[PDB]
């Protein structure tokens, strides 16, 4: 089941190129029919505001849903990640 | 099924008395055996930091699990709420 490993990779790469994302902490993805439904946690600067972290999450969603073909549901939340 | 409405009320009141919580936005609660498992979204100042919002969520968890008897699982996340 490695068509899923390929896709997870592209999702991770896609997300990380959005401003403010410091790593994908967590990504769950499953096939629903021919579609992918995913849920993601991104690391963000602990000192970003809550409203900034929301904006980053939305940009990640737009970027991934925009770029990655079979993704039809993506939930994105944020956690503090110091690096 | 109104032993659940009573408990949801006490959870909401409990959470709202934690510093930085501006309303409970969402609370899902279910009985697992004789226990309650719940998941909650609190409103917080959009200008709090991410790390502050984490701390508020943890204080809500400590407060609710500490005070409300049959709750054995509580997940708490934060969303921006301007008021």
């Amino acid at each position: 089941g490695s068509h899923m490993e390929a896709v997870q990779n592209r999702i991770v790469e896609a997300a990380e190129r959005v401003p403010g994302v410091r790593g994908v902490i967590h990504l769950r993805a499953r096939y629903v029919g021919q579609d992918i439904w995913a849920a993601m946690i991104i690391g963000v600067d602990p000192e970003n505001t809550v409203e900034q972290a929301h904006e980053i999450c939305e940009a990640v969603q737009a970027a991934v849903c925009g770029k990655i073909r079979r993704i039809e549901s993506l939930a994105v939340s944020a956690e503090a990640r110091e690096i």
